């Protein structure tokens, strides 16, 4: 914090982030914004990349000023074709599943027999 305050500063406090996947390797941070562009003014938009090489991971993030703007997209944008391939839109922030596993296999057989 330098001497003095720049002004109206905010860090996506009351913003809604959106999840985007199935994005072609040729898609750039811009491309994404262009998709949700007409779906509401986008603030935070970027394309996840590998911190090891720096290559397009595949999924990206898109935050909107309002909740509707995003939601609307998550539905419409979801299942659409961006750039040159489909895309998976959903809520970036979700709750983890509960610990529970089960499995069953009804064999109902003694053994194979032929001639």
């Amino acid at each position: 914090g330098s001497s003095g305050s720049s002004g109206q500063k905010k860090d996506t406090s009351n913003h809604f982030h959106v999840f985007v996947g199935d994005l072609s390797p040729e898609i750039t941070t811009e491309d994404i914004k262009a998709a949700f562009a007409p779906f509401g003014r986008i603030s935070d938009a970027r394309v996840v990349k590998d911190m090891a090489t720096g290559k397009s991971k595949g999924y990206g993030f898109v935050s909107f000023f309002n909740k509707w703007d995003a939601e609307n997209a998550i539905q419409q944008m979801g299942g659409q074709w961006l750039g040159g391939r489909q895309i998976r839109t959903n809520w970036a922030t979700r709750k983890p599943p509960a610990p529970k596993s089960t499995y069953e296999s009804n064999t109902k057989q003694s053994g194979p027999s032929s001639g």
